[PDB]
């Protein structure tokens, strides 16, 4: 069995194009904002090229897959694996296959995981040529799946627990339920072999709980609320935070 | 003779808050933090189809600035019918009483304000929502064109200020060579200011291209500074950001 290891920050900036492309210019700059969260010292940078260009396109993938390249950091692609190509969008594998990033994180559609019962036979296949090209391979659950664990049969190497419903219960007050069943989620999970990530709605206000909590977590995707923490601290300042806090 | 007056809109921070659908980052604790730091009022603009500011966010903000004896500015197309949550520009202003009101043609679905008022076509239908307006408390601005030929019919309209549209002015100064455009927006500020109207400006203005501006083109009362604001922010923070600002004007 393995051994515990430090958790590692990846930060996502899919806001920090959401903000170029409201105005639809070039600020702010998508790769110089990646740039210096990895001057923070992030561990990697997470994006999502969602099929109608709404903020990340496949312009920042290949971009950003440069950076990341050249500073020798992890590259982590959120996306749908079962996207067909449009215009503008060449679809997740391919977008892999071209950049072969660290991990690639495969969601259903993010409010949600897997229906493990409905989608495993098409989801196979895909798992495995993205494993193939070199990439980690994680898949987006629910820390309530009662099928969680066949994530495993599929072949992923981790899953990614929605921490969603964890933030939700935090900001009330009483966030106890909801802990026991992410650590529960977690160790389930790593009695299968796979690895565990966590991310969305995690923050500076509810992080260390999660961590405290919920053992060998072993990548968190940051990215709404770092951002909007930025705004008060600068993204230097929230990603040492962050770092500080792993 | 006066004072070039800073206001900071927050259309941006609505813009990260609402696509996420939640509550942060908060537009009101961002403006706080923006007042704190020394910035002389607060812009939004409403936008009918709700892509970032909502009239709660109005409200709220209106709230606030009046708390901090700080100006409120609304933005907003005086012509736009109520929708789904938008109940109009004018009955907004009613209901808040901002310092100033400034209005811009902008249509449905504009990214963003890339034009002034055309007085040939909307001059008279300007004229009663402008008198309207005053008759709220409201000082009225109108976002103009600096190359407009018929500018001075802005007074005319019953308007107290014009805001020079400033985009050509930044894209000229991003390439180097701003000089023509800066003689330009001098030229109009003084057309406007032989009328007796004041002289707003704004849109695309940053760190990097105020102080040129401020320097050439005379007796700026006000500028709304938004999405470079916002961005530089995500580097330095709000508070350094709008001191930055201060020390430019």
């Amino acid at each position: 069995h393995h051994h515990h290891h430090m958790t590692q920050l990846s930060v996502n900036v899919n806001k920090i194009a959401v903000l170029r492309n409201s105005r639809g210019g070039a600020e702010p700059d998508v790769v110089r904002a990646a740039q210096a969260c990895l001057d923070a010292g992030a561990h990697g940078i997470t994006v999502h090229p969602r099929p109608d260009r709404r903020h990340i396109t496949a312009e920042d993938v290949l971009a950003l897959s440069t950076l990341t390249r050249a500073r020798g950091v992890e590259f982590n692609i959120e996306g749908n694996p079962f996207a067909p190509p449009r215009e503008g969008y060449p679809g997740l594998l391919p977008l892999c296959a071209q950049t072969r990033p660290a991990q690639a994180t495969l969601v259903p559609d993010s409010d949600h995981g897997f229906d493990f019962e409905r989608d495993a036979e098409r989801l196979r296949p895909l798992v495995a040529e993205l494993k193939a090209m070199g990439c980690r391979v994680s898949l987006f659950v629910d820390a309530g799946n009662p099928l969680l664990e066949q994530a495993a049969e599929v072949g992923a190497d981790r899953v990614e627990l929605y921490t969603g419903p964890y933030a939700e219960a935090h900001a009330a007050g009483d966030a106890a339920a909801m802990l026991e069943l992410f650590a529960t989620a977690a160790r389930r999970a790593q009695a299968m072999g796979l690895g565990v990530n966590a991310g969305h709605d995690l923050s500076q206000d509810n992080l260390r709980d999660f961590l405290a909590h919920v053992p060998d977590v072993l990548e968190v995707s940051i990215g709404h609320a770092l951002i909007g923490e930025a705004l008060y601290d600068g993204l230097d300042a929230t990603v040492r935070g962050y770092l500080a806090l792993l």
